[PDB]
């Protein structure tokens, strides 16, 4: 428990950005969702994994 929710945003931003298939557009989208909800960071990550998976060489 902390008075700085921003930590989650620093957490998810790099996590999402660490996706080998994302682009500044998709990551920022997740980074954008982060601001909209810091607790969702994992979900944004999830969505990121989803976007990355979508942008994957499959």
């Amino acid at each position: 428990v902390d008075n700085k929710f921003n930590k989650e945003l620093g957490w998810a931003t790099w996590e999402i950005f660490n996706l080998p298939n994302l682009n500044g557009v998709q990551v920022k989208a997740f980074i954008d969702s982060l601001r909209d909800d810091p607790s969702q960071s994992a979900n944004l990550l999830a969505e990121a994994k989803k976007l990355n998976d979508a942008q994957a060489p499959k």
